[PDB]
């Protein structure tokens, strides 16, 4: 996230990096899938160096550089996230003993104890931009802060053994320890069904066009966003992937 070493001259080659208003004099990223490339003198690339959305650029797009320099530094542990709207943070549904556990800096709300995402107060008395609240959140700035766009307020910061067994597992297509959960039907991040017959966070679909039912275990954690996180297709949400999923979704050539 913070360590990016380059060799020689090149361009940025964002390859569809979502540029959003960053806190610094830069464009923040809201796209999970960011792939870079280096154009020294021809179309040949020198590295890919995929970076998360939390990265904030230090160089412009396509700018030639001498080399040996980072282009965008991101928190190795903290996961900075761009705010949906610019203005005061709208906090509601706060209950003592259920939404406040530790202490100012305090937890927003607990899903099990009770995700307030009403709106964001862009002005003093005008709001828009839903602030989804995952578990174990932290809020350090109260309402009326009137912060600028691009600020992050604790947006949840932070087998493959090479050899013959790996070759066999590849050939027999052994299922991974943590297959990535995919839903190619209206993939916009939502909330609900935290406690049902399935595990935590059972389902997370969106309307889109003809929504489908996708059970989600949410064993370790999630990879949800505010909105327009994913589009028609699927991306690796959590853990390694499985050949069957790629065959049934991405096609044959990708596999």
């Amino acid at each position: 996230e913070s360590s990016i070493q380059v060799k020689n001259k090149g361009s940025i080659k964002l390859s569809n990096v979502k540029s959003v208003v960053n806190s610094s004099g830069k464009l923040v990223i809201t796209s999970r899938n960011t792939e870079l490339k280096l154009i020294d003198e021809f179309g040949r690339t020198k590295e890919s160096y995929k970076v998360p959305y939390g990265a904030v650029l230090a160089k412009g797009d396509g700018e030639q550089v001498a080399g040996g320099e980072t282009v965008a530094n991101w928190d190795p542990h903290t996961m900075p996230v761009i705010t949906e709207v610019s203005g005061f943070v709208r906090f509601t549904d706060m209950i003592d003993g259920q939404t406040i556990t530790r202490q100012s800096s305090l937890v927003v709300l607990d899903s099990a104890e009770r995700r307030p995402a009403l709106k964001i107060v862009d002005a003093q008395g005008n709001d828009v931009a839903q602030y989804f609240l995952p578990g174990k959140a932290i809020v350090q700035l109260e309402d009326g802060v009137q912060i600028s766009s691009g600020d992050t307020l604790a947006r949840i910061p932070q087998d493959i053994t090479g050899g013959l067994p790996r070759v066999a597992d590849l050939f027999e297509a052994r299922r991974p320890k943590e297959p990535a959960i995919l839903a190619e039907i209206s993939g916009i991040v939502s909330f609900g069904k935290e406690t049902k017959g399935k595990r935590r966070l059972v389902i997370t679909p969106v309307d889109g066009s003809d929504p489908y039912e996708e059970m989600i275990p949410k064993w370790r954690q999630l990879n949800v966003f505010e909105g327009e996180r994913v589009e028609r297709g699927d991306v690796i949400s959590d853990g390694p992937e499985a050949p069957h999923d790629i065959l049934r979704l991405r096609g044959v050539h990708a596999v």
